[PDB]
């Protein structure tokens, strides 16, 4: 009759002031602990070194043995809700008296109740000890139907929290306004409904199904339909249902057991069944209970895979055979949450057991938005200077940031906000500085969306001016890019989409690859490049797998740009010539450009140098609608090339007037400039072996020997096939 | 803790009352008989079954001298949740008999002959103690076909003495068992082999009728008053939703009353709901916030569309609406007259025709329901899993009425390019090929397929039961073109604008919708670009955006496309 | 046996002796403790770890002001040999925290359960106490990505309890995970998390400055009695190094060291191996002996023929080596000038003339890594 882990219930009387910082012990625990009742005994939730030195003897055997009742003002201070495993440890110490002590009302009203005539008699006549904080419920003290409470702070003269022993004749008590307890001391404190964002619509959705199957089983019933047993969280990861679990089972008055990790198994046969009737008996016997289950895909396989062989489907047969079991005379509500909503068992996800199902989607510009205003409330008013403007920007330049990587962005801005004043002040206080925007756009710049950690792109930065092409295919691309996501109202209340479609073709290497480091360089969006080939695989069905992950990326990425470098490769297949491995990734991307479902956001670029061999299929509209011919660069693109080339070297010291020599390189192309000053600068390397300037020599002769590669056939053909379209 | 309270009861020392009605108080959490009125439009089912259960049930003397093989069950199945288990409870309760059987998830034994005796004293009881029913749920995951070589471990010893123990207690004699599953073509083909199962009869979802019904029916269960009781609300509710099944009707009244709940707490600041009453809009809030199992494994949906929304030649739209509603609404004329629907039509035609449009507009007006399957992928890195996800495909997600199968490009599946022997596009094929050519009528499946490249297509798969009925699915005309633009300048204003939208429509003759939609697209956002909003779009606009449209529909893939029609005939 | 054995003090019979030395003797062979300084060309690398395991470590009241959480765990990926596992031994060492070796695939056991069990075991520990780091090698064959196929069951079953650990209703206090593996893509994506695994270091090959770096760190442990060399010396073995690693490098000092004592013994016969000292042209032999790690892969071999070998136009060979060698050899005039290699060349002409025989006398007198590949290979 020794076990390990004792659980927690609440006082069955109601607070009155008395038999506060009481926990009944059975007899038989007493005595082998060796403790006697009246004590300070600690209780712990598995380790953390927690204390409540509170000690109290049992009455007859109508108090279970294995559990212990916690009075509510007592349970605030070690955050244990309804259940919560405690541990016993006989060592003590006696603390000494407290000189110092503050109260402060945890609502926003200050100076309440100042005579304290019958509040006295509550928080201080009472002879047991008093922790330095905790949660006063403290009835109706206040007239006006009004219930206040109040939070002592501050307490001063190994453990968590060191308990001092107060007296009305100890010292003075400094009422005060703290808000909650101060932050010199680590103290878990409950998260509200506030904490969070964005999921109003369904957090008023979750509050209902917990609290009508809970608070009203039998109210609810009587209408005569079963109330609700099983909900249903799904969605991507790091999006919050972790935290809304934990919500509402801090704010809810009913039991909660944990049985998310997979511990429930045990390499015993019939322990891995035993454990489950036990945890169910437990809930179903003290009434009001609440089960979480996270992660419930490896808890409960599929069943059609040849995965789920034999014990996670006995596992599964019992955890339906016992959910099945209970009727709807008791309050108990199960939740399960998973990253994947397909690989549950479709037994569980039944009307009759799993029908409230809550999907929880990528948080969109106004939940950003709330999130990070919430984050910042949170935070300290004195630590931030962002306005609600910055915040609302910061928001909309977040696309795929979902709570987690806001969370992330935050935590990065307040690292480089104490590196920067480290730097800067010579070791200055790190509580003194406050992040400002700068902070945050470095924390921006630092960390990538966890959407794109499984895409690994080293690219060089490139910026538009570098690019001093035709100005019509950044114009087009800029119109495309930027003013849909920057005013999406006009193209609402217009009743039009996005393009999403674009096809470069032209002569190799003048500009199509380089719009795309341009872009990813210079467009604060998520960019994916995919090759033309690098998607087939020697198994059959590989490459659908892959390009069908790579959409579903790009999808849960917010709205993106693929690149599809070389999309002519897999094209054609106008003859069994071709395998079908090429057939069917063209049909996939088909099916995933247009098919059934519509594409909202995400933006599809394709550069080829053969635009012949696309099919027609992917010609049509809607899936490449805009067509550049980004041709050879002008005179005026040429010039700006060579003088973007030759700023490093000295153009005055040399004499060259850079017009000249642009207006002899009529026939080249973007690349070609680039690959004649580079050879002017080998040349004037060679010369003289250190330099700071090309003369004309080595330009003449970079010009010799540069050899054309735009043949007139390859331009004639490119027009053509322009007139051709027209 | 137990079902009810006990008393005590004299004579003379208490007072007694009659009074309310036949239901007796909710507060004892007591069940409740079901009998054959607490199910509605199965019943057409149920007569059968009844009928023919009833007959040995009852008296059997007259196979008696016959000799025949006696008829000891109606092996019942249909898709899930169909309310099968409900159907058996009802049967159980109203035989008023002997109700001995087990069910079990797949029940067995460590001992080797203790799995096996167990089944055996089962069967010895049923003799001696008679039972009117008994019951066998879900045969498939206790006794699979034995095909598959893990199916059939353990499981074949049982369904053996089975079969050679069922033979048994001729002429005389009930013992009637009934055989429940969800998978139809998952039995054992031996089993189903003796005669005992010959009617086989199977439940469909509800449809069409019986569902306001069924409806009114759980309605007046659950509660005769704090409720709406209007037919057109009930019939406006059923013809909704074509594809609910009485389990998502019975999970839609559930959040209907969850809704209720809230709205009620809501208003009234946690009022008792005593007094509350269910409207249409927590009825419609329920409805849309359901999403019920029905479409559930697929966790994709297509996007709304109407007919307002498309505008084209009337004739395919004619065409198509007499080949789906047709055959929908009702089979006994189709079973009676003889006739024999092709089941299947092939959209073939130049890209941005909107076969794939027209195709989600058919689903979203008649089937009220849609299974979105791709070719490619279906298929699987192992040998045997794309026969398997496409057995399953085809089977098990098929509903009778709601369900409608489109391929987006059957094209990609007929030719294996070079393959000789072996090849995994060679055994989807014939796959496909084995599970279209048994199917006639069935449950009028009328699949649907569209295409871009036909000459793909005639690959050992074009045979005379699916080359029916061909739709040419041509480029449209000036009406349609001009329909078309003024459903995209709706949001226009073409009368500040001053645009008659008809020479815009004669100049774009060799164009098609897509090409339509496109140019409207670029000549809004051009208008936006350029000077803001402005919520008008000018002459110049189009002719702007009348160079970005690439050429058109060519002539040489029409003549293709003509002369692939021509040759099919 | 007994390691290093022990002694007895007495007050007047030790008669202790002052000597400026600040390692113990090396007769004993004990262990040496790692320092920062062992680790070169990666400053920033090592700041930023630092900082991000001590602040979430020690003095946590500045992140519970601000109310973000600390950071949990850190993954670290990069080549193989670069040095992730003498960054964890090395910060090990120097922090004064708790560690836990969960060194790989041991947690997993026949016991359905015990894979399970042990990680508790290990999570329950480290949450014990509060000053607790954990140590992961090659994470990505314990936890591997759950979509894949060839998952299995027993990995999505450790994969979700390790979830489970590092987030969920029992919140971590205190205590960070170091994440080591040369496959980043392996990991499971939930693992990749900013709940998790925010903070990601992508440690790449060192440079031509890290690599001289990491050579005087080397130089400067050893005794300098041992080995003369110059900083210029020691610049230019560097510089020679294109592909080396730190590996790689302790590799070649290594077998120089071995050269140098061959070279003793064949010089004089029993001689003292202690007394020998390496030289430039010592460390030149032994890096021509050894193979860079990156081309161990490679498997190659052709006769050595010169740059005085091939008979013919002296432009080609004037315009090759102006394209290869000058790039590495004078770097800064690249820079100064912002232009770059054009890094391409076509040989065309009549075949057996000059192009296979450049290709040979370029892998062996470049002194960079060749790699050679035929067209339908
Ligand atoms: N709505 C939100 N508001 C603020 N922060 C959020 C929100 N959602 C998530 N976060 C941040 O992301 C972290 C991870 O979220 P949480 O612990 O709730 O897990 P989860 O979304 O259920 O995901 P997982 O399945 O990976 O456990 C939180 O600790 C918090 O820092
Ligand atoms: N207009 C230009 N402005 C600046 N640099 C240019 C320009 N055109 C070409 N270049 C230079 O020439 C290089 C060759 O162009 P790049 O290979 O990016 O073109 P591409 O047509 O997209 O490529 P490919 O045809 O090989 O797929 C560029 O990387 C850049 O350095
Ligand atoms: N005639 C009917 N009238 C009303 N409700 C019905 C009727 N037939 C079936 N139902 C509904 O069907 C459900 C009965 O479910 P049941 O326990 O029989 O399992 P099931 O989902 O049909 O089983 P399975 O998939 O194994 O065939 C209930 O929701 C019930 O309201
Ligand atoms: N009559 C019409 N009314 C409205 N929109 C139309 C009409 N005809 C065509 N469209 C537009 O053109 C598109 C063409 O259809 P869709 O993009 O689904 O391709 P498809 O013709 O089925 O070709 P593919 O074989 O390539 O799939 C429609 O989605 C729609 O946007
Ligand atoms: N920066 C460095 N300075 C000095 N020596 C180094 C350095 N980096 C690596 N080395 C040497 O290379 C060896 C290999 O490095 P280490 O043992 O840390 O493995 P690792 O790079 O994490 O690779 P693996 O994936 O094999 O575990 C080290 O033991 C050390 O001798
Ligand atoms: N200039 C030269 N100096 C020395 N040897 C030469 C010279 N030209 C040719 N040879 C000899 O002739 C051989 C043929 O030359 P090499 O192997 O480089 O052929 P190649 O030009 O690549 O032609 P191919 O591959 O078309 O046969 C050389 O390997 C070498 O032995």
């Amino acid at each position: 009759k020794l076990p390990a882990e004792f659980i927690t219930r609440p006082h069955p009387s109601k607070d009155h002031g008395k038999e506060t910082c009481t926990a009944y012990i059975h007899p038989n625990v007493l005595s082998s602990l060796e403790i006697n009742p009246g004590s300070f005994c600690t209780v712990g939730k598995i380790g953390e070194n927690g204390i409540l030195v509170i000690a109290r003897a049992g009455d007859e055997e109508v108090h279970p043995v294995n559990v212990i009742t916690l009075s509510t003002t007592i349970r605030s201070v070690g955050n244990l809700i309804l259940g919560d495993r405690l541990e016993l440890k006989k060592a003590q110490v006696q603390p000494p008296y407290a000189t110092k002590v503050t109260v402060g009302s945890l609502q926003g009203y200050n100076i309440l109740e100042c005579m304290e005539e019958k509040v006295i008699q509550k928080l201080l006549d009472d002879s047991g000890v008093i922790m330095p904080g905790m949660i006063f419920q403290n009835l109706k003290t206040k007239a006006g139907d009004e219930s206040i409470d109040v939070v002592i702070t501050d307490a001063s003269d190994f453990y968590l929290s060191p308990p001092f022993i107060f007296r009305k004749g100890s010292t003075h008590i400094t009422f005060s306004k703290e808000t909650q307890a101060n932050r010199k001391y680590n103290l878990p404190e409950p998260l509200s409904y506030a904490a969070v964002g964005g999921l109003d619509k369904e957090i008023e959705s979750l509050k209902s199904a917990i609290e009508i199957p809970l608070h009203q089983p039998t109210l609810f019933s009587s209408f005569g339909v079963s109330p609700p047993r099983g909900i249903l969280l799904h969605g991507p990861p790091g999006t919050g249902k972790t935290m809304l679990l934990r919500v509402v089972a801090n704010t809810s008055n009913a039991h909660v057991l944990t049985i998310n990790g997979p511990s429930i198994v045990s390499k015993y046969l019939g322990e891995t069944e035993a454990a489950l009737r036990d945890i169910f008996n437990e809930a179903r016997k003290y009434q009001p209970s609440i089960i979480f289950i996270d992660q419930i895909d490896s808890i409960a396989p599929n069943r059609a895979n040849d995965d789920s062989g034999e014990v996670e489907s006995r596992v599964v047969a019992t955890l339906l055979t016992l959910m099945d079991g209970m009727g709807a005379a008791g309050k108990v509500v199960v939740i399960a949450a998973t990253n994947r909503p397909n690989s549950v068992d479709p037994a569980l996800r039944r009307p009759g057991r799993f029908d409230q199902e809550v999907e929880i989607g990528i948080p969109d510009v106004d939940a950003r938005f709330d999130i990070l205003t919430k984050q910042f409330s949170r935070m300290s008013s004195d630590r931030h200077v962002l306005d609600s403007e910055a915040i609302k920007y910061i928001a909309s330049k977040t696309h795929g940031y979902v709570g987690a990587d806001l969370t992330a962005l935050c935590r990065e801005s307040v690292m480089k906000t104490i590196q920067r004043g480290l730097g800067t002040d010579a070791n200055i206080d790190k509580f003194s500085l406050k992040v400002t925007l700068k902070d945050v756009e470095s924390a921006m710049v630092d960390i990538r969306p966890s959407a794109m950690r499984e895409i690994f792109l080293e690219m060089p930065k490139v910026y538009w001016s570098d690019i001093g092409g035709q100005e019509e295919l950044k114009t087009k691309m800029k119109e495309m890019i930027q003013l849909p996501l920057e005013a999406s109202e006009t193209f609402a209340r217009l009743g039009i989409s996005a393009p999403k479609g674009v096809l470069l073709y032209g002569p190799p290497g003048c500009s199509k690859t380089l719009t795309a480091k341009a872009l990813a360089t210079e467009s604060g969006i998520n960019f994916l490049a995919v090759k033309g080939p690098e998607i087939f695989n020697k198994y059959v069905g590989e490459s659908e797998r892959a390009i069908r992950e790579i959409f579903r990326k790009a999808r849960s990425a917010a709205p993106s740009i693929i690149f599809f470098d070389q999309i002519d490769a897999l094209s054609p297949d106008r003859d069994g010539s071709s395998t079908s491995a090429a057939n069917h990734v063209l049909t996939s991307l088909l099916n995933e450009i247009d098919g059934v479902e519509e594409l909202k956001g995400v933006v599809i670029v394709a550069a080829t140098n053969r635009p012949d061999e696309i099919d027609a299929a992917l010609l049509r509209p809607g899936r490449l609608d805009r067509h550049i011919y980004v041709g050879p660069p002008d005179v005026n693109a040429r010039l700006e090339i060579l003088k973007k080339c030759t700023k490093k070297f000295n153009t005055e010291e040399s004499g060259v007037d850079l017009h000249e020599l642009a207006d002899r390189t009529e026939g080249y192309s973007g690349a070609e400039v680039v690959l004649l000053c580079q050879e002017a600068g080998l040349a004037a390397i060679m010369e003289d072996l250190d330099v700071a300037k090309v003369e004309l020599r080595h330009f003449e002769k970079a010009f010799k020997g540069i050899a054309r590669g735009i043949t007139p056939e390859m331009l004639s053909y490119y027009e053509e096939f322009a007139l051709r379209s027209g």
